[PDB]
């Protein structure tokens, strides 16, 4: 056997040495070098070091200036909370057990390690398409009375989680597993093996079509809408703020191709061809950059959104002055009203 299967786990070296050794036990430091995991180790670190402020911040601005309320706002606040869960609740386990090169915290922090992680991506995916739906209402404008609030903004955030919950959650209760990837630092659903016993043929189908196959179809399509009203550049007059927003949107949604792509690819290669010969590494860098998701949405906002970014230099400056190049939000100040 190329691998190693366990009851639990399937550390994909050979064990025709006796030198393999469950994830949840000791540490996989002949699968590759000491220092590997340290670098592992020291990148999470990095990455915790910095997903950490970045998502407080914004999620700290967004509510502290009481109109930063679009549904943008809202999707936005949502992934700053899901990223900082991503952060705390498995970014953690993965640091730690990277320092001491296996689970040592056992299934648990296989599964705080897999599930944060895969709620924090579906989040993110299934965001994506609240934002698409939202953008191809307000730019191909289909109800001839209508502006999404914060009431449908809500409702879109409730969404995503549910959806979310819908793909993350299973794992946990039956159908399907978290287990130990590439040098066993991470974990993710298996593709592994068969194991009747759990299902996991069936759900992996189930994610990749339901969580991943479709939510695209869907952004992608919505995209070829929205591929004539607001066309592509960027530099009413209210024309020229939504337009900017599709922008970033349209870029987000690249940023998630490449965080993940790479990653869902080595997944369903390895579910059509388990038992094969692949080492170690083969999944832990797709796997381990993927973990960039939990920071990189923050940065795209911040860079395309000069109303928030504002705010956020209105916030850290405790007062004003924005050195920037419209309208306004905030607390004291002139956060004041102007509807209609
Ligand atoms: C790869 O093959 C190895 C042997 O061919 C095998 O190692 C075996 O590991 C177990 C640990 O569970 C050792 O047994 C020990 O069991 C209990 C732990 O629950 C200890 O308290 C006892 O002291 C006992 O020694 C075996 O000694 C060891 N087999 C050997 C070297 O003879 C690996 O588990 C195999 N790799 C896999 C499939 O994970
Ligand atoms: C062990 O791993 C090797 C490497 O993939 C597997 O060999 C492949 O076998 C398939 C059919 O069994 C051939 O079509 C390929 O040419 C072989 N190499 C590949 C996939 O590139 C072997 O089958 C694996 N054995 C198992 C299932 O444990
Ligand atoms: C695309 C940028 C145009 C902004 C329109 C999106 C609506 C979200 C912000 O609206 C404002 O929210 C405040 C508090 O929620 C209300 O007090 C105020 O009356 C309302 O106008
Ligand atoms: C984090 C993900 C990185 C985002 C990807 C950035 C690529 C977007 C810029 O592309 C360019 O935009 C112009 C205006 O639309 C087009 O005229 C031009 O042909 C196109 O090449
Ligand atoms: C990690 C996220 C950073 C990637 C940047 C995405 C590439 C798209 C650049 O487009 C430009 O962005 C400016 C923001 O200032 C807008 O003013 C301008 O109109 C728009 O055309
Ligand atoms: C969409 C981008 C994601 C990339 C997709 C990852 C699949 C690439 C893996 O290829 C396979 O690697 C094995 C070695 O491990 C070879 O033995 C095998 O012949 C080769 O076919
Ligand atoms: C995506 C890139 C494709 C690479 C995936 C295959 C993993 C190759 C690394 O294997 C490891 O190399 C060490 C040094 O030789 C050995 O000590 C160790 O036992 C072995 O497991
Ligand atoms: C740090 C540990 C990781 C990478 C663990 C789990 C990740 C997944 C199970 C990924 C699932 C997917 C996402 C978030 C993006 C769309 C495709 C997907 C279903 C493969
Ligand atoms: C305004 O008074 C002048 C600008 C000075 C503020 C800029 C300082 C950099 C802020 C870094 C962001 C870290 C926030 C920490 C969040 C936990
Ligand atoms: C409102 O909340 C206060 C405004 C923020 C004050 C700006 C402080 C920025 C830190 C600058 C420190 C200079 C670096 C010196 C190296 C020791
Ligand atoms: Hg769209
Ligand atoms: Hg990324
Ligand atoms: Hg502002
Ligand atoms: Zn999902
Ligand atoms: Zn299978
Ligand atoms: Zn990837
Ligand atoms: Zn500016």
């Amino acid at each position: 056997m190329n691998g190693t299967e366990g009851p639990n786990f399937y550390v994909p070296f050979s064990n025709k040495t006796g030198v393999v050794r469950s994830p949840f036990e000791a540490p996989q430091y002949y699968l590759a070098e000491p220092w590997q995991f340290s670098m592992l180790a020291a990148y999470m670190f990095l990455l915790i070091m910095l997903g950490f402020p970045i998502n407080f911040l914004t999620l700290y601005v967004t509510v502290q200036h009481k109109k930063l309320r679009t549904p943008l706002n809202y999707i936005l606040l949502n992934l700053a909370v899901a990223d900082l869960f991503m952060v705390f609740g498995g970014f953690t386990t993965t640091l730690y057990t990277s320092l001491h090169g296996y689970f040592v915290f056992g299934p648990t922090g296989c599964n705080l390690e897999g599930f944060f992680a895969t709620l924090g991506g579906e989040i993110a995916l299934w965001s994506l398409v609240v934002l698409a739906i939202e953008r191809y209402v307000v730019v191909c404008k289909p109800m001839s009375n209508f502006r999404f609030g914060e009431n449908h903004a809500i409702m879109g955030v409730a969404f995503t989680w549910v959806m979310a919950l819908a793909c993350a959650a299973p794992p946990l209760v039956g159908w399907s597993r978290y287990i130990p990837e590439g040098m066993q630092c991470s974990c993710g659903i298996d593709y592994y093996t068969p194991h009747e016993e759990t299902n996991n043929e069936s759900f992996v189908i189930y994610m990749f079509v339901v969580h991943f196959i479709i939510p695209l179809i869907v952004i992608f399509f919505c995209y070829g809408q929205l591929v004539f009203t607001v066309k592509e550049a960027a530099a009413a007059t209210t024309q020229k703020a939504e337009k900017e927003v599709t922008r970033m949107v349209i870029i987000m949604v690249i940023a998630f191709l490449i965080c993940w792509l790479p990653y869902a690819g080595v997944a369903f290669y390895i579910f059509t061809h388990q038992g094969s010969d692949f080492g170690p590494i083969f999944m832990t860098i797709p796997a381990f950059f993927a973990k960039t998701s939990a920071v990189y949405n923050p940065v795209i906002y911040i860079m395309m959104n000069k109303q928030f970014r504002n705010c956020m230099v209105t916030t850290l400056c405790c007062g004003k002055n924005p050195l920037g190049d419209s309208t306004t939000v905030s607390k004291t100040e002139t956060s004041q009203v102007a509807p209609a």
